[PDB]
Order: structure tokens, then sequence, then C-alpha cells
């Protein structure tokens, strides 16, 4: 089963999907490899081939740190890439339903991890499900992540800022140029990602150069308004300095800075990324997008704010729990391995760990918001408010906002509060409807009896997967066969928002108020 693409060949592999067949296209390139004088630099456009190039298994995922946390914990393994790093990474993959199809909706995912980390290549990524199940085309890829993707000299093109977000680019420009000869229709593209990724989803809304290359877009756990999303210009360029000075290439030509960090193996940058902070937290994102003038014509608030982006429907939410799963990564107190009932304390301590540039009144503002408790006896207490203040702070108020300015400019949105706790979930129950784990659910992981799964959750993950693709088919989230709850428009006033969980999916209106209100309002002019 061979394809012909713009730049020849290639050849998939067959799937054996409940009973049927999907075609699988793992690992198609779609730049020149970012090697040598290309590091740093944007996506080089691909020569041409006349082989059969064999996209029959992932690629090479692009060099990263690996998350050492928990050797041996799948919780965290699950996230680690599963194919070699290795620089010469920017490929994509293509699940197309058999029999092919002729003019299919096309889903391109885009992972997260910080920005620092990711692969397309991860069991929870796989598109075949999605494929077989609502006759859509998924596509994937990976972009450069780290400092190899996101160093910034603005201005200077030998490291311009946001090289991964243009290898992002190039990869739906592909989509655009050689999808139609897979069945895929590139008038009909939903764009999705989680986390980072759902950032860069939000961009490319903004990006001019991104707008032609998509219909639609699925915002989860993330925008580009969330604290962690953009590296503003003066960090981004004491970063990109204070790498320079640690390989020993600190020079004054900012030019040689490059060449003198192009000699350097991709190790000497990978370790030296984590020291360009002076204090970090588990959610640094030490190299990420800038306004480059480029990919960003200016600060994305602003854009928001004033209406610059590109018209069209949005899917948005969040997860009850965005905020657990970093407490257990520096906070003084938890552990996955017991309850973590943290102290007065302990709470203080851990807003110094998350909140390590903030004044003393900024965090004594923090805890004076999250610790009128109704129950002053509940030893968990001061366990669940700082979970609720890492993820309010960097995950639901920020989406909340991005989809209360989006819908203020007259597009319809919606959003949904995603909780249920996986079955499967390998970290500890006091850490809840964790940030990462709908993905699952959103790839139709719990559509394989054999996987382990409750039935109750084959059947959320049935809603939830016809509803992702009848709003990319037709940019409305209904499941309009099985008598379910109907999915109201997110407008700015009433601001309704979907449950999604086993039980009872219900309708509810403006989430997080009280707390959003304090990080929105208060909390920026600390
Ligand atoms: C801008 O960068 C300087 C230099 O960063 C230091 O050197 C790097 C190569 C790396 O090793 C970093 O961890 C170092 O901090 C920052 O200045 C340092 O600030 C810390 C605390 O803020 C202080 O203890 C050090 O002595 C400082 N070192 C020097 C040489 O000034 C500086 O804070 C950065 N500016 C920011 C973050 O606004
Ligand atoms: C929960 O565990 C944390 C983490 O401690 C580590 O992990 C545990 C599973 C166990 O193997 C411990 O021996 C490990 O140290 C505990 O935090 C420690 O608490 C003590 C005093 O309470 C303190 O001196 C240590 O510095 C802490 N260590 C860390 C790494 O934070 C915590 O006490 C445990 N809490 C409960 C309620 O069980
Ligand atoms: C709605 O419920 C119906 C059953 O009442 C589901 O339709 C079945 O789907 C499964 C696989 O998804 C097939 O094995 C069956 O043959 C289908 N038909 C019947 C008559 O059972 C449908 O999947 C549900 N849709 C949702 C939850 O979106
Ligand atoms: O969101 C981030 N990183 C993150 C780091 C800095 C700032 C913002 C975001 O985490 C990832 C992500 C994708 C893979 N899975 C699921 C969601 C997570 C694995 C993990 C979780 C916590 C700490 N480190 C790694
Ligand atoms: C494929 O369909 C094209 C029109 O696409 C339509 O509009 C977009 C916005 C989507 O929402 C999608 O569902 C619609 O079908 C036609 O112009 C084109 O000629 C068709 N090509 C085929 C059938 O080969
Ligand atoms: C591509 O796959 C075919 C089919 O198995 C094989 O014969 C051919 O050698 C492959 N090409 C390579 C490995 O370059
Ligand atoms: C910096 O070095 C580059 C590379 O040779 C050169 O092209 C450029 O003009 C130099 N700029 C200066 C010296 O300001
Ligand atoms: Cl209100
Ligand atoms: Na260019």
């Amino acid at each position: 089963i061979i394809i012909a693409t713009k730049n020849g060949k290639v050849r998939g592999m067959q799937l054996t999907v409940f009973g049927g067949t999907v075609t699988a296209f793992l690992g198609i390139p779609y730049a020149q490899p970012p090697l040598g004088r290309l590091r740093f630099k944007k996506p080089q456009s691909l020569t041409k081939w006349s082989d059969i190039w064999n996209a029959t298994k992932y690629a090479n995922s692009c060099c990263q740190n690996i998350d050492q946390s928990f050797p041996g914990f799948h919780g965290s393994e699950m996230w680690n890439p599963n194919t070699d790093l290795s620089e010469d990474c920017l490929y994509l993959n293509v699940w197309i339903p058999a029999p092919k199809p002729k003019n299919a909706t096309v889903l391109i995912w885009i992972y997260g991890g910080g920005f620092q980390t990711g692969t397309s290549s991860l069991h929870v990524y796989d598109g075949k499900f999605l494929a077989r199940v609502e006759r859509v085309i998924v596509v994937s890829m990976n972009y450069r992540v780290g400092a190899l993707g996101f160093l910034a000299l603005p201005g200077n093109p030998e490291a311009p800022g946001n090289m991964g977000l243009f290898d992002q680019q190039l990869a739906l420009q592909w989509v655009q140029k050689n999808i139609a000869a897979f069945g895929g229709n590139p008038k009909s593209v939903t764009l999705f990602g989680e986390s980072a990724g759902a950032a860069s989803v939000s961009l490319h809304l903004l990006s001019p150069g991104s707008h032609s290359l998509f219909t639609r877009a699925i915002l989860q756990s993330g925008s580009f308004n969330a604290p962690w999303a953009v590296t503003s210009l003066y960090e981004a360029r004491n970063r990109t300095l204070n790498l320079a000075k640690l390989t020993g290439c600190s020079r004054e030509n900012e030019t040689e800075i490059i060449k003198c960090l192009r000699n350097k193996d991709p190790q000497e940058i990978l370790l030296n990324e984590a020291f360009v902070v002076p204090y970090g937290t588990p959610l640094s994102v030490n190299f990420g997008p800038t306004v480059d003038g480029d990919f960003l014509t200016d600060m994305p608030d602003i854009l928001l704010e004033l209406g610059q982006f590109k018209k069209t429907q949005i899917l948005v939410g969040v997860n009850k729990d965005e905020g657990t799963a970093f407490l257990v990564y520096g906070a003084p107190g938890f552990s996955k391995d017991n309850n973590s009932i943290i102290t007065r304390k302990e709470f203080q301590e851990g807003l110094k760990i998350f909140f390590p540039g903030v004044s003393e009144f900024g965090k004594e503002s923090i805890l004076f918001h999250y610790t009128d408790w109704v129950d002053d006896q509940r030893p968990e207490n001061y366990r669940e408010a700082l979970g609720d203040v890492v993820g309010d702070y960097n995950f639901i108020c920020p989406a909340l906002e991005f989809t209360k300015k989006f819908s203020e400019w007259g597009n319809n949105a919606f959003f949904y509060y995603f909780e249920h706790r996986s079955s499967k979930l390998p970290w500890p129950e006091w850490m809840g409807v964790m940030h990462g784990y709908e993905i699952e659910f959103v790839f139709g992981l719990p559509l394989e009896r054999r996987d382990q799964y409750t039935k109750a959750e084959e059947i959320l993950s049935r809603s939830i997967v016809k509803r992702w693709a009848n709003f990319a088919k037709y940019g409305n989230p209904q499941e309009t066969q099985n008598q379910s709850t109907s999915w109201p428009v997110f407008k700015s006033t009433e601001q309704k928002y979907l449950t999604l969980n086993t039980e009872s999916t219900r309708i509810m209106t403006k989430l997080r108020a009280q707390q959003c209100r304090f990080w929105t309002s208060f909390f920026p002019k600390v």
C-alpha cells in the first residue's frame, strides 16, 4: 500500500483494529534534518526523493532531557521518549481509515511537555483508534523542544526563536499539500493538543502564517496565556547568554556565539539547559515560545485582548486536578508513595517552591485566598490547596480567560471539565484527575476491552471520541444519537461548561469563579 506525496512515494503498513484495518504511515520526513549548520534555524524545505520511503516505524524523537524522578514507575515513564533521541527528528505520522476515505476530516495532534519534552510516538498518542472508529485521518508530528527548538537571539536568523513552532507549522503545511493524496480533506483540519501542545494550538490561532493551515482548534489543559507558556525577550536573552557562558561560548559577536554553540554536542546543550534560570520550578519552561517578530508579532495577551486571531470555533477544557502532578516534583512533604498530608508550614514552603521570585506579600496573598476552609480540622486541607493553587494558576484560570476572551469576538466556543479518574491511573488516589490523563480517553484507548478499563470508561471514551470527531467535522461537539446531554456554547456572560465523567454528564456555570478572579485580577499586580 503505497501513496505518492509531493516529495516521493511512501509505503505504510496495515493494522488490525477492532476486526477492521487502519493504514499507518509512521515516520514521514517533513523537513531537512536540522543538523550541522541548520541547528537552531527554521526548518528548511525537504528535497525530493525517488525511492519508496518506508514509513513503517516511528522515527527518532528529538533530543531532550528525560524524567528520571521515578525509575521503573509507569506513571512517569509512559511520557519519556520511546524512540532514540536524535537531532534528526522532524518526522510525522499519518493514520488513514481503510478502505481509504474520500474526503475525511483531518485531526492533527500536538504533544506537550513544557516545550522541553515530548514525542508523537507515545502509546497514548496512537491515532489508529480514532481513524478506525470515526473515519478521520489523524496526523502527529515531532517538533524540536528545549533550547534546540526555542533558543532565541531576536532578529538573528541563526537562532530566531520559535523553531519548534515553525516545525509544527511545516507539518501543517505538509498536511495542506499532501493529505489529499491520503484521502483527507485539507479544508477540514482540526488542530488538537494537550498542555504545551494546547498552548501551541492557541499560538497557531494567533500566527498569521498558520491561519490558512487549519479549520478548527481543540485545547486540552493549556493555552498561550498560561504563565509558563511565553518566555519574555529579557528572559530569552539572559537564558541564551547563560547557556553561552555555561558552554564557554560567551562571545560578543552574537553570531559567533551560535556558531560556537553549534559545535557542542546535544548533551552539552541538554545538561546546561537546567541552570540557565537562577531558580526553577517543576513548571519551568527554560526555552519556550517568544515574541520573535515572525511567528508571533506582539505580546499574545495583547493579540487576544484586541481580537487579533483566527476567527473559528474552539473546544477548550481542563481536568479536575491539574496541579497535583507537579507537587511530587519538588514540594516538601509530598510523595506518590503516601497520602502527602502536609502542614501549614509545609504548604508555605511549597509556595516558595512554585512561586520563587514572588514577594512575601504575594505568597501571603495566595495562602489567604486558599486557607479559608469550611472545616479547619481536615488534615488534607493544605495538601489540596497547594494542588489547587498550582492547577488554578497554571492551567484552569488561563484556559477560562482564553475562552472568555476568544468568544467575545463572536466565535462558538465549548468548555469542558474532565473529572473522571482513570481506573488504570498509576499515580496514587490523592492526586485525583491528573494533568494529562484525559488524553487516553480522547484517543480511545478505553475502546479496547482488553486494555483493562471498566465498561463505564469505554462509554465515556466513546462519547468523547464522537464529540471530538463531530467538533472536527462540523464544529459542534454534540453526541446526537444516544440521548446525550447537549453541550451548550460557552458565552462570556453565562459561561456554561460541560462536565465529563462516567456518571452524570452535567451543564454547569462559571468554573472556579472565585479562584480565578484572584489569579486573573489581583495576582498579576504583585
Ligand atoms: C541573568 O543571569 C545571571 C547569571 O546567571 C548565573 O550564571 C548562569 C550561567 C547560571 O549558572 C545561573 O544559575 C547563574 O545564576 C543571573 O545572576 C545570578 O543571580 C543569582 C540569584 O538571582 C545570584 O546568586 C548569582 O550570584 C548571580 N550571578 C551573576 C553572575 O550575576 C541573573 O539573576 C539573571 N537575571 C535575571 C534572572 O533576571
Ligand atoms: C510522605 O513521604 C514524604 C517523602 O518522604 C520519602 O518518601 C516516603 C515514601 C518514605 O520512603 C520516606 O522515608 C522518604 O523520605 C515524607 O517527607 C519526609 O518527612 C520527614 C519528616 O516528616 C522530613 O524530614 C523529610 O525531609 C521528608 N522527605 C521528603 C523527601 O520530603 C512525609 O513525611 C511522608 N508523609 C506522610 C504523611 O506519610
Ligand atoms: C450509543 O449506543 C449504541 C447502543 O445502544 C452504540 O452502538 C453500538 O456501537 C458498538 C461499538 O461502538 C457496536 O458494537 C454496536 O453494534 C452498535 N450498535 C448497537 C445496536 O448496539 C453506540 O456506540 C453508542 N454511541 C456513543 C456512546 O457515542
Ligand atoms: O505538563 C507537563 N510539563 C510542564 C513543564 C513546565 C511548564 C508547564 C508544563 O507535563 C507533562 C505533559 C505531557 C506529558 N505528561 C502529561 C502532560 C506530563 C508528564 C510530567 C508531569 C509533571 C512534570 N513533568 C512531567
Ligand atoms: C472535499 O470537500 C470540499 C469542501 O469541504 C467542506 O468544507 C470544509 C470547511 C469542511 O467542514 C468539510 O466537511 C466540507 O466537506 C470540496 O470543495 C472538495 O472539492 C471535496 N473534494 C473531494 C470530494 O475530492
Ligand atoms: C521497504 O520495505 C520492503 C517490504 O518489506 C523491503 O523489501 C525493502 O527492502 C524496504 N526498504 C528498505 C529497508 O530500505
Ligand atoms: C559577526 O560574525 C559574522 C560571521 O562571520 C559576520 O558575518 C558578521 O558581520 C559579524 N558581525 C559583527 C562583527 O558585528
Ligand atoms: Cl462573573
Ligand atoms: Na524563512
